[PDB]
């Protein structure tokens, strides 16, 4: 499944495909942009299939509902919703277009890479563990991006040697998605990614 959106400030593409032979995806995403701001999130539920879905889907619902809050507030709501559930790894990104500012908070193995034209990348290491409902000491990143920046957020189902290169070479989110096609054919796990190109 592919979903594309565009406004004056960003173009985005969401890709998701289930693990081969699996009916119920354990990954979830949420994406909304208006003329002023973006929120997006990607999550991978612990366990698999349905119960994994309950955890990642709870994340998607809370990010939509609480989108106006700061990323760390949103992720803590997500953490509290994981008590008595499988848990999930998750990443939450907000962008203010006028300021060209992003804010990012994550726990687990959902990765975020933002490539700058100038050749700077923001590519944080994964935070160990997962959102379980037990206490967390979150790290929030706040930074300015430059016009032309391109990013991806992806679950562990996408395994790529050099993601930065795909972001650098692509001229659009469709092109970057197509550039990644070889990594999508095996379907060894659920695979979700969100691409963005920022004006
Ligand atoms: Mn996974």
């Amino acid at each position: 499944m592919i979903q594309v959106e565009e406004n004056e400030h960003i173009q985005t593409l969401v890709y998701q495909l289930n693990k081969e032979g699996k009916s119920i995806c354990g990954d979830s995403f949420f994406m909304k942009a208006d003329d002023k701001e973006l929120i997006c999130a990607v999550a991978d539920g612990l366990g698999s299939g349905s119960l994994a879905n309950e955890s990642s889907a709870a994340i998607k619902d809370l990010v939509e509902n609480y989108a106006s809050e700061d990323v760390e507030s949103i992720i803590e709501r997500c953490n509290q919703a994981m008590k008595n559930k499988r848990g999930a790894t998750a990443s939450i990104l907000k962008i203010n277009f006028e300021q060209r500012q992003f804010t990012y908070c994550s726990v687990g193995n959902v990765r975020f890479i933002l490539h700058s034209p100038s050749g700077e990348s923001f590519y944080p290491l994964p935070i160990s563990g997962y959102l379980s409902g037990k206490p967390q000491k979150y790290k929030t990143h706040t930074a300015t991006y430059e016009k032309g920046s391109k990013f991806i957020i992806h679950t562990d189902g996408l395994n790529v040697p050099d993601i930065r290169s795909h972001l650098k070479k692509g001229q659009s989110v469709e092109e970057i998605s197509n550039s990644l096609k070889m990594y999508t054919t095996s379907r060894k796990d659920d695979l979700t990614y969100i691409l963005g190109q920022l004006s």
